[PDB]
């Protein structure tokens, strides 16, 4: 019944060390078990350990929160722009000419021969069929005379100033004159 003794004041766990371990520190004194990094969660029992803000890590850990980080970063930059040049035209005329006109001159000219027509029917008269008379041309087959109609030549044809007409009728139309004759009367008797 009676017994107590001592023993340390553990300020991490809170509980009273019953003298086995008692790891004592910077004005600080927690149990074995207690004593382990709070950083990589390993049991510290050895030197090379750091304390902190009621906490306990190993140098390493504490070089590690502690420790930097590293370097950041730059930067940079660049621009460039151009372009220039244009240029183009062109342009043309042209004319034009004209002509007149020139007028024309006149000529002369004359020919005749000679042939003739026929008056009778009416047609044109140049050999083949030609005959002259009564100062006149015509067909020798319309060529007729104008009173029995009968054909004519030339000779035995007559002009009567511009008419023409057979011989027979040329003669007649002008024809000699003749005699005349008469009767006489003998005589008789009676009887009964
Ligand atoms: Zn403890
Ligand atoms: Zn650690
Ligand atoms: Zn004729
Ligand atoms: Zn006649």
């Amino acid at each position: 019944m009676p017994n107590w003794g001592g023993g340390k004041k553990c300020g991490v766990c809170q509980k009273a060390v019953y003298f086995a371990e008692e790891v004592q520190c910077e004005g600080s004194s927690f149990h074995k078990s207690c004593f382990l990094c709070m950083v990589c969660k390993k049991n510290l029992d050895s030197t090379t350990v750091a304390v902190h803000g009621d906490e306990i890590y190993c140098k390493s850990c504490y070089g590690k929160k502690y420790g930097p980080k590293g370097k950041g970063k730059g930067m940079g930059a660049g621009t460039l722009s151009t372009d220039k040049g244009e240029s183009l035209g062109i342009k043309y005329e042209e004319g034009q000419s004209h002509r007149p006109t020139n007028p024309n001159a006149s000529r002369m000219a004359q020919k005749v021969g000679g042939s003739d027509g026929c008056p009778r029917c009416g047609q044109a008269v140049y050999a083949a069929e030609k005959v002259i008379g009564a100062g006149k041309s015509w067909h020798k087959s319309c060529f007729r005379c104008a009173k029995c109609g009968k054909s004519l030549e030339s000779t035995t044809l007559a002009d009567k100033d511009g008419e023409i007409y057979c011989k027979g009728c040329y003669a007649k139309n002008f024809g000699p004159k003749g005699f005349g004759f008469g009767q006489g009367a003998g005589a008789l008797i009676h009887s009964q």
